[PDB]
């Protein structure tokens, strides 16, 4: 398997086609974004860390019964994945108050959410991923009621599986974002799951070990990403 | 039934208690708000026009089977209503793109929405009525899943009724907001329906005849309100 041509690139990854019409190659670059693309910086080892982090997590979700895009890793920064007809809606689950929920509602950061909250956001950098809801998906044809219901079911299952996984690693899964796509008509988990798209707090100290370190100028971004990778059991070198 | 004392005064109306623990007096003032209370201005006849406009609309909705708060008109600006345990969530139906939808999604104004959209906003002027969804209602306990579903059901029914009503009046019901409350356990329509909380365009010229005239300083605010009153056949004098 080899990259055929660059299809398109986002804020952090490059998507390539392959000789196989149903397979794509995803490249995790060192580009790290904030403000939905307004601020982007490069961190060495970032793409590699996230590529291996994503493989590990998706592997765990797949074992739990969650259908994923993953085929295999091709290098430190690339992975072969099924070509998915992506639903341009980001699925977010919040176990504790943080980020936009805090700014938006004025809720105290760290408050535990029971049951957890579920947010739907439209993928539109220009508009800073505006919040939408189920009626929006039907009215604008982003995804059917049945597929959306599947997306929510799978997102919540992922939450259950990962909360345990991170707790086992002395980490608190605060919130996270998932993106799904259709493969031959079925809902499949695509994109990625990494510290770029989730908030992870050390269980005993509450120290942030995710992209917030970049969003909020705390420094030590990659060091934190790698610390979490190591706690999970991932060998970086 | 008469006013006893002021319980509280909102951006546009004043609520009074009565000898009856289950009845309140709503007083529509001439106060007209924009920016969620940031900019307020007074217009003569405004309170009276909306008070009577509201009674008329509530009546039409009642005759359609929608349970409402309304008891009776008391004066040009006052009406008697059932005391409701208000749900702090604004319910919005959008038939055509306008206002915050256009602002949030960068979508074009006037675009027809099929089916119509349904937005839920937390009632909090301080935070500018932030958009929420059903999960927030469950987690923060603003309203039971059952009652919420009834709120949406009634709102959509109100839309079916009023679209017909306004269309016959040569007008386009672009969007609108409703507030519900609990009365002895049952979900009841409260607050008001007027040009203050709805968008109404002339079917032929698409001229805005609602509070956007105030929001956008287009002049002729009440003239437009009364024009709508006349097309509906609302007695004002
Ligand atoms: N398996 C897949 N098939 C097709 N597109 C995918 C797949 N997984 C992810 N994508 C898309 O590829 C892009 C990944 O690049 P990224 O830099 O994350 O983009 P963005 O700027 O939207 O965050 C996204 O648009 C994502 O939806
Ligand atoms: N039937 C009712 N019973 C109790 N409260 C009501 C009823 N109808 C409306 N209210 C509440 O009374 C207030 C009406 O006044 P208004 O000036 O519109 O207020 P606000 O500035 O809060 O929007 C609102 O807070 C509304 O929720
Ligand atoms: N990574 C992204 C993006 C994005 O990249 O557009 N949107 C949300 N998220 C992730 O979802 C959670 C909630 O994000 P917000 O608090 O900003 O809504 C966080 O873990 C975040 O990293
Ligand atoms: N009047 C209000 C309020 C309010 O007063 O807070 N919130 C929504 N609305 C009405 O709902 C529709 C959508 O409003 P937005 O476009 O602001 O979301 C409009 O008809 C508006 O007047
Ligand atoms: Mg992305
Ligand atoms: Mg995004
Ligand atoms: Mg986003
Ligand atoms: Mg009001
Ligand atoms: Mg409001
Ligand atoms: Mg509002």
């Amino acid at each position: 398997m080899q990259k055929q041509a660059e299809l398109y690139r986002g804020k952090a990854k490059t998507v390539y086609s392959t000789e196989n019409p149903d397979l794509l190659v995803l490249e995790f670059r060192n580009d790290t974004s904030a403000g939905d693309g307004a601020r982007i910086e490069q961190f060495d080892r970032k793409g590699m860390v996230n590529n291996k982090f994503n493989y590990f997590i998706m592997s765990k979700l797949a074992e739990a019964g969650i259908p994923t895009q993953m085929e295999r890793l091709l290098s430190d920064t690339e992975c072969l994945v099924k070509k998915l007809d992506m639903v341009p809606v980001e699925c977010v689950v919040r176990n504790r108050a943080a980020g936009s929920l805090v700014k938006r509602l004025g809720i105290e950061e760290g408050i535990e959410l029971n049951p957890p909250l579920f947010d739907l956001f439209l993928k539109n950098d220009a508009m800073h991923d505006p919040m939408v809801n189920e009626s929006y998906c039907e009215t604008f044809g982003w995804v059917s009621k049945e597929n959306l219901a599947r997306m929510k079911e799978l997102t919540y299952k992922a939450n259950d599986v990962l909360k345990k996984l991170f707790d086992d690693a002395g980490l608190i899964l605060v919130d996270f974002k998932l993106e799904f796509g259709l493969y031959k008509g079925e809902v499949v988990l695509g994109d990625e799951f990494s510290p770029d798209g989730s908030r992870l707090w050390d269980k005993e100290t509450l120290e942030k070990m995710d992209k917030d370190r970049f969003r909020q100028s705390l420094g030590g971004l990659i060091e934190a990403y790698e610390a979490v990778a190591r706690r999970l059991g991932v060998q970086l070198d």
